[PDB]
């Protein structure tokens, strides 16, 4: 299956013109836990943001332009991106906006992090229909010495 | 001599307990390059926020409570903290608020990061009267894909 994994601020904001104004090591730890040993598909801006290949995952970049990093796999189409995952049980799509948009229809699960942050966004998570998704897990945490905002982990399965 | 290093939001707001709502890896790199190979003195909330001993530095924690961890040195007073540092050219004071208040009068240098962020908070960096400090280095940086906000590094020398 294909799963989408994202951190949404209020109003589904996922990205801004510059780095998101938060510091959530626990969210990053949740992201690593749920993507480790899985192939991850991303767009070019997200790759550029990450700054390096994510360790222990097969990194696939979906883009129309030629790639510039020999350490990852560059594909030009959603179909190519999938085939590039080969035979695995679950493919993780990590954004951003357009990539989430194109893969949502084919997705069966969403791993979401809701952060209580009000910001002006540039890109947002596509609108999903809560009537079509079943929340199977949820876990609330307040901001703390190491995390700047409060956040809640959620896993949804397509009804 | 003793120096204070701090990151300030608008109106000199500084953290109190929860992590600050920003993500500035260029600022942490600045912090590291300026404190490496030097003793650092911090209060108990700062120690929790950092989460582990800063490597390459002697970690001194100033608190009235029993010190947990054996890899750091736990002191009960300013004078004990200074003595624990021994004979070095520069002692770095890393906060928080009360700690900065206590060492300010003894400080001859300030490494400051002015962040263009409006954060609501209780604590402020202590009021320093720039007349008694000459600004000797200032360098502004815009927010980018890695850094959430604009920030300006500055070093002031006590005159
Ligand atoms: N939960 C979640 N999903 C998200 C994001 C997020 O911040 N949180 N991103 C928001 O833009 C995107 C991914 N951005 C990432 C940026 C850095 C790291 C990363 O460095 N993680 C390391 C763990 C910590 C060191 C890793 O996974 O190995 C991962 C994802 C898309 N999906
Ligand atoms: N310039 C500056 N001073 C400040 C802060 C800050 O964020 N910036 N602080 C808080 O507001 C306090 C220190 N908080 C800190 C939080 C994390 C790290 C840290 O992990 N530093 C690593 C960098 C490795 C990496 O960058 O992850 C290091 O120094 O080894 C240091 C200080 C006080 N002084
Ligand atoms: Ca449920
Ligand atoms: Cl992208
Ligand atoms: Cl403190």
């Amino acid at each position: 299956m294909i799963s989408l994994i994202a951190a949404l601020a209020v109003d589904r904001v996922i990205g801004m013109e510059n780095a998101m104004p938060w510091n959530l090591p626990a969210d990053l730890a949740w992201f690593k836990r749920n993507t480790l040993d899985k192939p991850v598909i991303m767009g070019r801006h997200t790759w550029e943001s990450i700054g390096r290949p994510l360790p222990g995952r097969k990194n696939i970049i979906l883009s129309s332009q030629p790639g510039t990093d020999d350490r990852v796999t560059w594909v030009k189409s959603v179909d190519e991106a999938i085939a590039a995952c080969g035979d695995v049980p679950e493919i993780m799509v990590i954004g951003g906006g357009r990539v989430y948009e194109q893969f949502l229809p084919k997705a069966q699960k969403l791993y979401l992090t809701h952060i209580d942050a009000e910001v002006e966004g540039d890109t947002h998570f596509p609108d999903y229909e809560p009537d079509d998704w079943e929340s199977v897990f949820s876990e609330f945490h307040d901001a703390d010495a190491q995390n700047s905002h409060s956040y809640c982990f959620e896993i949804l399965e397509r009804r």
